[PDB]
């Protein structure tokens, strides 16, 4: 049923680990999923549409994990507060590196993928800015830059730096160092004057 | 002569302001440059090769401007030191937004463009790290993160945030606010404990 759907998705995520979407075929996806090519087309219009769904699931998984954290304060200092939050993104995207990688590239060619990234980025930035503002209101953070602008740059840093690290780009921060690196820059830029 | 070359380059940069490289033709470039299509192919193997050269020129212009700054210290505090430096990139790339935009997209499809970006990014990060280290050695900056790792994240932030701003992506820092935004995060993360 939608078991077939789940299978198409699992096959695509598995195949994306080995090669880019350009070198994966609908025949490849159908085969791996144990269905014919016409049956594939019943569930998805295109292999592009498969990636879109995989990216949607990863993005929503991150978002739901962040919502959980936001509802349950971990009983910490400001550094571990931000760390735990950044770590949601580090772990979620880091657990799905092939979807992350293919979904990042697809931004250039797919308006739907571009808009999905854009929608969630705006949400995560707004949440970052709300937290910074609450930190300023409680007297914990100084009123320096506009919170939303600061939040924008810090989120864009995270996007670029996490994904470079996961892809092993040259240059990149080693994956085992990237959390500490980002948390330092967040805590210093948010609390520093 | 290489006047024709310069003309091909000017035409391409002009046309990239209006549409992506995919919708610009060799006939478009030849026409604008006042030459035939075979004459074009004498000077460049492909329209992809034209972009590569345009990107090479912009990247080297930034690099040369940074070398000039590095040879002549501006007589300032630490904040204006970093600002003047970031401003080299803000002004150089900001003066060539269409090449910036097309060259960023071309990373995904062109190994030569990927390697060009990568070579200069490594140079600029190494220079950033050298400056941070000299700041630490003089007792002006605390020994926090590994300088090279800090330098990596800050450069990757700048890349992503400048180029989002220039493209007017949603989300992005307004172009008129991006310099102040980046300088704050650099100065706080470099000098802060
Ligand atoms: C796809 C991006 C989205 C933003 N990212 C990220 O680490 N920011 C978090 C930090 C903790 C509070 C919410 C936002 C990087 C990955
Ligand atoms: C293409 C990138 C390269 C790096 N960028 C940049 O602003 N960094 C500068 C800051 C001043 C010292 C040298 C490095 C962003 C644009």
């Amino acid at each position: 049923g939608d078991d077939r759907e789940l299978a198409i998705l699992a096959t695509a995520e598995n195949l994306l680990e080995d090669r880019p979407l350009a070198d994966i075929s609908v025949d490849d996806l159908a085969k791996g999923a144990g269905i014919s090519r016409p049956t594939f087309y019943f569930y998805f219009p295109s292999k592009e549409a498969v990636l879109l769904t995989l990216l949607d699931r990863v993005v929503n998984q991150a978002d739901m994990a962040l919502q959980t954290l936001a509802e349950n304060p971990a009983d910490t200092d400001r550094e571990n507060m931000w760390r735990t939050g950044i770590n949601v993104f580090f772990e979620t995207f880091g657990s799905h590196k092939a979807v992350t990688r293919a979904g990042q590239a697809a931004r250039a060619t797919s308006v739907e993928v571009a808009e999905l990234w854009s929608t969630f980025m705006q949400k995560w930035i707004a949440y970052t800015a709300a937290v910074i503002d609450a930190e300023r209101d409680r007297g914990a953070a100084p009123r320096t830059l506009p919170a939303h602008e600061l939040a924008t740059a810090l989120n864009l840093m995270n996007e670029r730096t996490l994904f470079a690290s996961f892809a092993g780009e040259q240059p990149s921060v080693p994956e085992a160092r990237v959390l500490d690196t980002l948390v330092h820059i967040w805590v210093t830029s948010i609390y520093g004057e």
